[PDB]
């Protein structure tokens, strides 16, 4: 009951958002959008804004809210989908945990066999642990936020699916992200100026737990473990909608390096002050020109949230020209607004 | 030393925001601005993003940061009102706090002495307690945010400065509101289940401590508390620059009534989840029709915060046609954008 109070709360706050009933799931009002791609996110509650603030003009079409920390179940993705298609497809946004990954490969597959075009990217941008609790290889982070806005940037302007997918695809090769934990969200438990180093969104345990010193140091190795897990090969699986099937295909992002430029994402975990977000940040700048990084935009504040947890994320992603012009490309969504 | 940090992060994050030294200040980095009134505030830290996230088109013209909830030195404010100042004036925008009310008297009479023209807004909108820790009559809190917006919006059409004074004086009159605790940031303790009802933004203490049975509950008893708290007498001092002295006015709120169209600001002190925000707005909703208060506007979310506090407010504004011209009117600033 309390979920289905938030969720009407959402949709009296934002009349541009439509909440549908049997099966619950929240659209643009205007979808869909005729003659242009259509994006698609979803997962478990308590990530807000993530994903249903990134709903609207040049980011998503719609979400799907699963219960807390539990992803949407997979009759929601599918009436989501062919709700927002536009007649050029949908494509559809996965963080990489497994739960997300049995549902929307569900979907996806009735999706094509029911006339619907359609693809997928897969987002495994957290660096610090390989097969935490609930994923096979690397979980999806804030690094969703900023792959939303740059696809949604390019679907708005017209490209094909295929196009999107591929843009999603390489960005999801050159994101890295890694975030820290003073105390979890109502989980697991902490001494008293220690920290879960390398923590997940959903509470996962990180790396390890160690002590925590000053907020620069913490930063700094922050900064250090995106450098230092940045490599890494996997195997990720596609839907190729032309064969229709899934197609696995090998990838191998490399770490960041000197001449580099970038978007970076100060991300509040849930109960870090806005203050020292700032504090992280005038770090976080100090480190990247150290390394010969530059860093062309930001976002500083609470975009992809654990709860109430106490703790920060630090998100830094490649990019060029082509990136920067999608990044300063119009957004108008309750979360993120910019532009005409 | 953390404090320092932090202001040079914002800096870093906005080349549109210039950072002062000796003394400390921030302004547009455009500033002066010339043919507009400037809107200069202030306050302590830890309010985040007031005011430094203000700070630009369509709203605050610079801001003067405190130390960590004690109020700026009347050296800031002479100096940031002297740089801002693009000759039609500046209007101090002062929150009730007798260390505010003292530190801004002191620099605007010096202001008014050294050629420039400028008068001031007192803010004084917390409906639950009078004469708290640090106010004599009622505290300033969320709503001083509307009231820069509006105002701002007035002095960027062109505005005179008597008009956008008198506009925010009347605004202060109109607007009500009032917060809740579950947690103290980090100064006082709650038993389980708790809540400090009617709480300043400076952790000062509330109308009671009382249950925490729900969240719909809660939202319930605020409503109530703006309504019955709603009328209030007092005397407020207004420099007045015609006459070059202080003039004091005695003035009266009416309570929020049946037939009334208000702009709502739903507020997280600062650990409290967005989640959770949405399911005020919810019952706030239901609560304001129910009382035939129609609502017209809203904001959700962190907009003027106390540090880590576990709780939120809400501030309903009286409002009508010319005021929600002046709301839609462009805002462009690191906390609030819009407009083109």
């Amino acid at each position: 009951d309390v979920l289905d109070e938030q969720l009407a709360g959402l949709a009296k706050a934002h009349p541009s958002l439509t909440l549908h009933q049997d099966p619950v799931y929240v659209t643009r009002a205007d979808a869909p959008v005729a003659g242009k791609v259509a994006l698609l996110s979803g997962g478990g509650s308590g990530a807000e804004p993530m994903h249903c603030g990134y709903i609207g003009q040049g980011m998503l079409s719609g979400a799907c809210p699963g219960e807390i920390f539990t992803s949407p179940t997979p009759d929601k993705i599918f009436e989501c989908a062919m709700q927002v298609d536009g007649g050029e497809g949908v494509l559809l946004i996965i963080k990489n945990y497994t739960g997300d990954i049995l549902n929307f490969e569900t979907a996806t597959e009735l999706l094509h066999d029911s006339g619907v075009k359609v693809t997928t990217v897969v987002i495994d941008d957290d660096v610090a642990v390989k097969d935490s609790l609930y994923t096979a290889g690397r979980r999806g982070v804030a690094n969703t936020v900023l792959i939303e806005k740059l696809v949604g940037a390019a679907a708005e302007r017209g490209d094909s699916l295929d196009a999107c997918a591929e843009l999603g695809r390489k960005l999801n090769n050159q994101g890295h992200s890694i975030g820290i934990a003073l105390g979890a969200c109502t989980s697991f438990t902490l001494a008293d100026n220690e920290m879960e180093f390398g923590v997940g969104i959903h509470g996962e345990p990180g790396i390890d737990r160690r002590p925590f010193s000053s907020l620069d140091q913490t930063v700094d190795e922050m900064f250090d473990t995106l450098l230092v897990n940045g490599s890494y090969h996997r195997t990720l699986r596609f839907w190729d909608y032309q064969q229709g099937s899934w197609q696995e295909e090998q990838q191998t992002k490399q770490p960041l390096q000197s001449g580099d430029r970038v978007i970076a994402l100060v991300n509040n975990l849930g109960a870090t002050p806005l203050s020292e977000l700032y504090g992280v940040y005038n770090r976080l700048t100090t480190r990247c020109q150290q390394a010969g990084l530059t860093i062309e935009r930001n976002l500083i504040g609470a975009y992809c949230t654990s709860l109430d947890m106490t703790g920060f994320s630090i998100t830094l992603l490649k990019v060029d020209d082509e990136t920067l012009a999608l990044w300063d490309a119009p957004v108008h969504t309750p979360a993120l607004n910019w532009g005409k």
